[PDB]
């Protein structure tokens, strides 16, 4: 027995339809909401600071529903041959932060209004190239 | 005159040690008026922190806990770790350059090195006693 940060399971479906499952770390709050603390790697439509209603099961905590988006974005990228340096240093330009899941798997979060033309257009001209492939996981306030 | 109580403090560092096993370090520090917490302590084996960072604090179980940094003091912390004895002259280098040393028995030290302290010449000494196998290091924080 060590303390820990709370964890909410996050139920959703991959690319192949099939049930899956992400496990972030993250605070229960006075209301009893949970206040997510990673950059999400997979499930949809969730950024870090975003407040979320939970069901309990147990020993487990689901995401129900959001209560609260931060207005951050979350950018998925696999680098399908190198991460060119020129986007790392836009992703840091645009006060960007990296959750990485091994070499060539990245989730990017963005604070608000920071995921706009400047990010978009490096990045479609990357995919252009194969060079990397993107997924707009969250965009914010909806 | 009397002693004055002052808002000193212990904090619980949660961190994975080197073998990547679950591991506790408690800091001795002081509580801030914005209630985060100032270290006053070299960390010995928690990584990524240093003497006077300011980190933010959890409560559980009647106990305080690291939960995130908040303002980087700019130190250096390095883990030294040698076979029977620290060299003379590497210690008179770690003193030339301002550094602060910690102990944790006889044959290990952690070291705070103020901002740009920790430079090519201080880390050509312990390359050279690694390579002779008489000593490791660690970059456990780099600061400034
Ligand atoms: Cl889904
Ligand atoms: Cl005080
Ligand atoms: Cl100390």
């Amino acid at each position: 027995h060590h303390h820990m940060k709370s964890k909410l399971t996050v139920v959703y479906y991959d690319l192949e339809s099939n049930i899956a499952e992400e496990i972030l770390s993250g605070n229960i709050m006075p209301d009893g909401n949970f206040l997510i603390q990673e950059i999400p790697l997979f499930a949809p439509n969730l950024a870090l600071n975003d407040i979320v209603a939970i069901e309990r099961e147990d020993k487990m905590l689901f995401f129900d529903h959001l209560i609260k988006a931060s207005g951050n974005t979350t950018i998925n990228i696999v680098v399908l041959d190198h991460f060119p340096k020129d986007l790392l240093a836009a992703i840091e330009e645009h006060s960007g932060k990296i959750r990485k899941n091994g070499e060539n798997y990245l989730s990017v979060n963005f604070p608000p209004k920071k995921y706009n033309s400047d990010l978009k257009g490096i990045l479609n001209r990357y995919e252009e190239a194969n060079i990397l492939s993107y997924r707009e996981a969250c965009l914010g306030f909806s």
